[PDB]
C-alpha cells in the first residue's frame, strides 16, 4: 500500500495518559487520543518512546512528528515549540503522598530524609528549586509510589490529575495540597508540534477541535477516569 506515517513520540510512564497494562501493552488515554487525531489526519499512527527530558528535543530535530506524553503546557516550554491544548486546566498546587501510618507531619518537605518525584517534569523542578527539600527523582509514577509504600521515602509529590487516579489503587497512602507560588503555576496537556510549522499545527489544531464537537475526548478523558469538573 501506500502508508503515510504519523510519529508521535511518547515517555509510557505516567498512567492514565501513557503507560505498560497488566497485559504488557502501552495504553492509555494519550494513546487512543493520537489514535483518533491520526484517524482524523488520514495517517497510520506510529508511537515511539523516549526520555521524557529529550521528546521536546526529538521534536525539534524532527525524529518524531508530535508529542503526546501528558505535557504540561509552559511559558519556557512554548517558547520552544508549539503546544496545543486538549485536556485539564491550571495547575495551582501539587499532591503530597504519604502513608496513613505517617508518623511525621507530611509538611513541610524540609523535614523528610526524601521527596520521590518524577524525573524531567515541571513538579521536580518545583521541588529542586526550594532550599531543603532533598529530591530522589524516578523515572515512572509506579516507581514513586512504590518508594512510599514500602518506607523509602516517607513522601511523594504528584500532580493532583495523576494523583486521584492512581491513589484510587493505593488507599493506605493519603494526598495533602501544597500550593504554588503564581510563578510556578502551568496550564493543562498540550499536543507538541515543532513551532516553525504554521501548517501543520493548524491541521492538529482543527482535529482536537472536530474530536471535541464529536464528543470524542469527552468520552475518552470518562474512560481513562480522567473527566475532571473537581478542579
Ligand atoms: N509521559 C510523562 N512522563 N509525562 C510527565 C509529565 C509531567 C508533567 N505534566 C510535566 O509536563 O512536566
Amino acid at each position: 500500500d501506500r502508508n503515510r506515517i504519523w510519529i508521535v513520540g511518547t515517555n509510557a510512564t505516567y498512567p492514565p495518559f501513557e503507560y505498560v497494562d497488566a497485559q504488557g501493552e502501552v495504553v492509555g488515554f494519550d494513546i487512543d487520543l493520537a489514535k483518533a487525531i491520526s484517524e482524523k489526519l488520514g495517517k497510520q499512527l506510529e508511537v515511539r518512546e523516549f526520555a521524557f527530558d529529550a521528546l521536546i528535543l526529538n521534536l525539534k530535530k524532527h525524529r518524531i512528528d508530535a508529542i503526546l506524553a501528558g505535557m504540561s503546557i509552559t511559558p519556557s516550554r512554548q517558547k520552544e515549540i508549539a503546544l496545543l491544548p486538549y485536556y485539564g486546566d491550571e495547575v495551582q498546587e501539587l499532591m503530597v503522598v504519604s502513608k496513613r501510618s505517617l508518623e511525621t507531619p507530611v509538611l513541610p518537605l524540609t523535614q523528610h530524609s526524601s521527596v520521590a518525584v518524577q524525573t524531567g517534569t515541571f513538579q521536580e523542578h518545583y521541588l529542586l528549586s526550594q532550599p531543603g527539600i532533598c529530591v530522589r527523582s524516578f523515572d515512572s509514577t509506579l516507581e514513586v509510589i512504590m518508594e512510599v509504600r514500602y518506607g523509602k521515602s516517607p513522601v511523594a509529590v504528584l500532580e493532583p490529575s495523576v494523583g486521584r487516579v492512581v491513589l484510587k489503587d493505593f488507599p493506605n497512602l493519603v494526598a495533602t495540597r501544597l500550593e504554588l507560588p503564581p510563578e510556578c503555576w502551568v496550564l493543562g496537556c498540550g499536543l507538541g508540534v515543532a513551532k516553525d510549522r504554521p501548517e501543520e499545527i493548524q491541521t492538529i489544531q482543527q482535529a482536537i477541535t472536530d474530536l471535541k464537537s464529536e464528543g470524542v475526548i469527552q468520552s475518552l478523558t470518562k474512560k481513562w477516569q480522567l473527566s475532571e469538573v473537581a478542579y
